């Protein structure tokens, strides 16, 4: 068991969780711009690719905060020890997207090897879920490289007890001397508030500004 | 009775109200940036705090327009003579937010005294609604001070006949020579359209640019 | 018959369509900024008005891509040969909006004549749908000229099998040496993905940068 059953009996956010879960079911999206000036430099002195490093960096930050790793399993509220990213891959020949995942690793070079192999194996597989069933301990990551956006938001009919963060990136752009990346974060309010989203974004920004390895 | 029953029989927006209320239930959110350069200067020559003045200023503008003060009471469509703001307060020890309100006043200094006392009284109260039942004649105001956003949007499951405006502020930032504040406005389309939201924002901007007292 | 019944039996996006249509009903909105510097120049050397040219230009691009012209008719998935725009008109005396449409034409001057006459005929008609029943082969276009927005999003209760794109424009603004127009695109995920929205926006931008006639 790769999760811990959360002591909700005793949880300080108990009232908050039930209000936003059942009283006023709510989630929100917010788009913010990440300075990736430093990151671009780091990439430049390396052989790492952009999409693969963002995946890694987002999964790395989601994995430092518990509230971004919450779920319901057995009608119980759990916390995943770790999450693996499910990212999108564009298929040029069909104009559709496939969703892929691979195991997260604190070792970036091991991450990269995991990524390239999943990519090699399923590159021509235009099914929606080429690997089958999505692992429950996941996060969704996606990228719209062709257009810059100031906003993005998913309008989903029903969102009951779906607590995995959905992260979307747009095309970066030169905003003077800075290179910025619009990143949309969408979460459920039962487990995550505005503070927790801000704390993830401040952490991701830190990481973009640090050495890769 | 602190409201007037609206003559809907005769209302020019009658068809519009029923279409967006029952035919195609709809609301929208929009985020715009308020120049608060002047405001910062005003604050600087004063002892007023930021969050408290924004609250006051938003409640002041919501209180000049009727359509932002609408509601259903008794299955009747009403207009509130006045509304009191319900703002959020962050509790650092629990990572949760409390919602508080206090009486609106055209006298800012009286507003401030109302604010500080409600704050003093409930500062350590991490309940969600420390004061109990929210007053019906309200508006929601909230602030995400830790992160700058270009967009924000609430995804609420059901929104039936909930006509109170929800306003969210982000961290301001220096956009050249200007200090700007992302402000998200979310409303129901039955009572408020794009014109009315724009008219509120143009009015709030005016007010940010004027003397406080 | 102004549509073709789509071979969905054989469609490469078959799985994608049913997943986002029934499994996880989903749509999204995204706001991007269109450089209309060139366009302003073109207008300047002409007698064309802004709202009318944007309408024309958006309808022109929607009409080059099939996926933006999809619908359900007879429980069948169709593609419209062509679509006519339904745009909004502000009535200053009532503070409400009317929705109007007129026939699309590859000849801009013919477009303009169609537009001016529909405008002349229904200018003082504050009904919501002054012309009656909206043509099925449409797109919605709207404009909020009074305020600049970085984001916009419609929160619609139910969106079942409604595949027509909704496009919203804000007030442009001078962003240094460029004049930019925030444009919000909202679509259903069953027929349109992030690639297809980006491809529409890249096409509209091209068109803004080209001669009118
Ligand atoms: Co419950
Ligand atoms: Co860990
Ligand atoms: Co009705
Ligand atoms: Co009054
Ligand atoms: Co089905
Ligand atoms: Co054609």
């Amino acid at each position: 068991m790769n999760y811990t059953k959360f002591d909700v009996k005793n949880w300080v956010r108990r009232e908050h969780f039930e209000f936003y879960r059942h009283r006023l079911p709510c989630g929100f999206s917010l788009t913010s711009k990440i300075d990736i000036t430093t990151l671009k430099k780091s990439l430049d002195d390396s052989a790492y690719k952009f999409y693969p490093v963002m995946i890694y960096l987002i999964a790395q930050a989601v994995n430092q905060f518990d509230e971004l790793r919450m779920a319901i399993k057995d009608d119980e509220l759990i916390v995943w020890d770790s999450v693996d990213p499910q990212f999108t891959v564009f298929h040029q020949e069909t104009e559709t997207f496939s969703a892929l995942s691979c195991p997260y690793s604190s070792d970036i070079d091991q991450f990269m090897v995991n990524y390239l192999s999943v990519m090699e194996r399923y590159k021509s597989d235009t099914k929606l879920f080429p690997q089958g069933v999505t692992p429950e301990n996941h996060l969704n990551i996606s990228a719209l490289p062709w257009v810059n956006f100031d906003s993005f938001n998913l309008n989903v009919a029903n969102f009951t007890d779906y607590f995995a963060p959905i992260i979307t990136m747009a095309k970066y752009q030169q905003e003077g001397d800075r290179l910025l990346l619009p990143l949309s974060v969408q979460v459920h309010h039962a487990v995550c508030n505005g503070f927790h989203v801000a704390r993830f974004i401040n952490r991701l920004q830190e990481l973009c500004n640090s050495k890769l390895k």
